[PDB]
């Protein structure tokens, strides 16, 4: 089954020449791109041909971390302003009354937002798993809206019996974990090309379960081929507790724990120190850029910039909608730019260098080669933005850098596996005002 | 003439009591608000009748600074990355190219973006003359989309040939730019309650004119009742430049100047240090806080907070779209808010802070008093968002700040002077595609003049 995206005004490849192709052309077949180039792709019918002069066509962004529970809880009010402390305190009650449901329909909302602003391939980190909520909830949902998911078996151990801030509801025994994370992997990880569907392990924090448990689940990973992801180092606070109780920086227990190599990335990385750099670089580690949440939560300007410059694989993620509070990729996109911009200078980031964290940056630190670009055999993940838009008029200068210095609005296609799920603006795999409205009432119910 | 917005899901006044009224509801004939209520005005007549169910109605966003012109310049290949010193060259002769149809077109483009991300008066900083443009260029193209205008006369007398960056073109006379000024205001400055149009005397900067022009400008709109407006102290060099030529900071050379007062309101002010803020706080004089300009340009995080601590009017600007490059005021009232959360901590800025500068400070800044909240007695000047929509969802849980930690589309509604200008989201007083058309069909034009 072919279709072919025809005379693009801009088709922004990111291959291995970054070739930006005027009049470009896409032809697929199934899942996979057979052939980048121009009008040569066009002289045969193809079962659905879709004009999209006036439009740049990208890669389809790729998220590297998120929460998506958590966009049924959005500003709430105790939690807006304050520290991370009540932050934690404040939203855990909440989240003790999430029901399975509740994980079914907010992880469509937070992928909707998602594919709706760039995005093809997203991971979660689904951590908690109160009254019966599993990560198969979870990925009930992402099988409906058509969205290329790595759904992350979160797992949390030391709650308030423990000496913890999670209360007891939402903690549960290691045991447990390593048994539904090794059934997970079993029932839903496939590991072939055009995967998608993808699971990987992964304790909140190395501080919210025991070191042993670390241990364990690495090894578990290493054995069925799958990725480890966590939060590392995200604000000063975790610093300290890692050097208070561990005598080590979170790189150096990140290195004893076994949790470096091309198969791991971790979240924020706000402060990693310069060593850390230096590990994450030779060993593979890949590291999750949350630009908005380390701004919103005031965690501070991770060093990006350095760590690229060291050869660090950096992906980009929104993180959960309770700290953004936005699933925009591509403003997320255009946030990492300015928050560089300010933090390390007019040089330490620009639109294509932001762009390509978005694309081949996520694919790299989720261990994939098969996604983050266009080009043959890539799977056929790419989206499309109307540049005639009062948005990005005056900006037709550059269509790819018009994309994160100006804000756009919605994409007008999306194509995901082959699928063509977004179209002139409007979602297709799901009903979305349905589920808009159905999420809001659940978030009511959750809240109250 | 008479106009009923009810039964909105929250009506944010950002009034004397900062009453958020569910089920809020506004009252308004002609430009003024005549009554701020619930349930009780449905009983009162209206022309035409608005349900706002499902939305939150907030006073309309008051940007205080702008390029409008640079919106047909946006991501030029050659200033998108670099030092300041890079930009200018480059663009300083793009902008040669300036008609004055140009000028009428992007100011309705950059007026329409604005308007679409709930902003309803904005001024502007056009200090460019080339090729027979004037400031009159810039108020048809207001007067057509119907936004509340602060028209500024932006000026520049120190070019090249003369040891500046400004090519001699973009360059004026002193005497001929304090003459076209004198004329800008006894033409188009009306002083009266609910003026749509005020002008306001802006030099690019303290260095860009000679100390005459500035003292000779600053007596005239003394002299004249209009504000003063110019860029201070944005940057490292900025600060540098003042220390080294005239053995102050730039807050010290505009206090020397005669630049401080309640009339008077800076752009940027990245690096004003301790003493600057107090002298900024004691003598009422206002910022302009400009947060994406200040990060896309690399100039460095503004201390709003310790100004508002100290007592200083701050307001909110997008700047030109050349150092932005977006014109999306709710975004920039959101950024504002990201931005000093990260340079200060987490309580540096609550999204009512935040949006308090898009609206109130937005009007102290330009010296009004009939903007920029909803009252009894003030503009009608407000917009409203849908609650329902795909970006707010799961964050009803407070409206207010929905707007400002979440990315939200256009408004649904906008309301100008009395005018409902924006209808389901569509603007009424031109025909935006059209206009687009031809913002891009003339930006090509410019982009390729010879030079
Ligand atoms: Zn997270
Ligand atoms: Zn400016």
């Amino acid at each position: 089954r072919t279709l072919l995206f025809k005379n693009a005004e801009l088709l922004v490849t990111m291959d291995d020449e970054r070739r930006e192709i005027r009049g470009g052309c896409l032809l697929v077949e199934g899942n996979r791109i057979v052939a980048v180039g121009g009008d040569e792709l066009c002289a045969a019918p193809a079962d659905e041909e879709i004009d999209l002069r006036g439009h740049i066509v990208i890669p389809g962004l790729i998220n590297t971390h998120h929460h998506m529970f958590q966009s049924l809880t959005r500003v709430i009010p105790d939690a807006q302003d304050g520290e991370l402390f009540d932050w934690l305190n404040n939203l855990y009650p909440i989240w003790a009354g999430l029901t399975p449901e509740m994980i079914r329909i907010s992880t469509q909302t937070a992928m909707a937002e998602l594919m709706l602003s760039g995005c093809t391939t997203s991971s979660d980190h689904l951590y908690v798993y109160p009254n019966g909520c599993r990560l198969d909830d979870s990925i009930d949902g992402a099988r409906e809206i058509g969205m290329r998911f790595h759904a992350c078996r979160g797992s949390m151990s030391v709650g308030r019996s423990k000496g913890g801030l999670p209360p007891d509801e939402l903690v549960e025994n290691e045991q447990a974990i390593l048994e539904d994370s090794l059934r997970l992997i079993h029932s839903y990880h496939d590991a072939q090309r055009y995967s998608m569907l993808r699971i990987a392990l992964a304790p909140c924090s190395p501080f919210s379960v025991s070191r042993e448990l670390m241990v364990k689940t690495a090894q578990m990973a290493r054995e069925q081929g799958v990725s480890l992801h966590t939060h590392l180092a995200e604000n000063d606070s975790d610093v300290s507790y890692s050097q208070t109780h561990f005598g080590m920086t979170p790189a150096q227990y990140a290195e004893d724990l076994g949790w470096v190599g091309s198969d791991v990335w971790h979240a924020h990385c706000v402060k990693l120190d310069r060593a850390g750099i230096s590990l994450f670089a030779r060993t593979g580690t890949g590291v999750a850029h949350c630009p908005c949440s380390n701004m919103r939560l005031a965690s501070g300007i991770a060093p990006i910039r350095a760590m690229l410059d060291e050869g660090v694989s950096v992906g980009l993620g929104v993180d959960g909608s309770a700290s953004n509070d936005a699933g925009n990729m591509i403003a997320e996109t255009r946030q990492a730019m300015l928050l560089q911009r300010v933090g390390f200078g007019p040089d330490a980031m620009n639109a294509r260098q932001a762009l390509e964290i978005a694309t081949r940056g996520g694919a790299k630190v989720l261990n994939r080669d098969d996604i983050g670009y266009l080009a043959t055999g890539m799977a056929a993940d790419f989206v499309a933005f109307d540049l005639n838009t009062l948005n990005l008029a005056g900006a037709k200068h550059d269509p790819l850098a018009a994309l994160v210095f100006c804000t756009p609005g919605n994409v007008a296609f999306s194509v995901i596996n082959g699928q063509v799920v977004i179209r002139e603006g409007v979602l297709q795999t799901i009903d979305l005002p349905s589920v808009v409205q159905q999420h809001n009432r659940l978030a009511c119910l959750l809240v109250n």
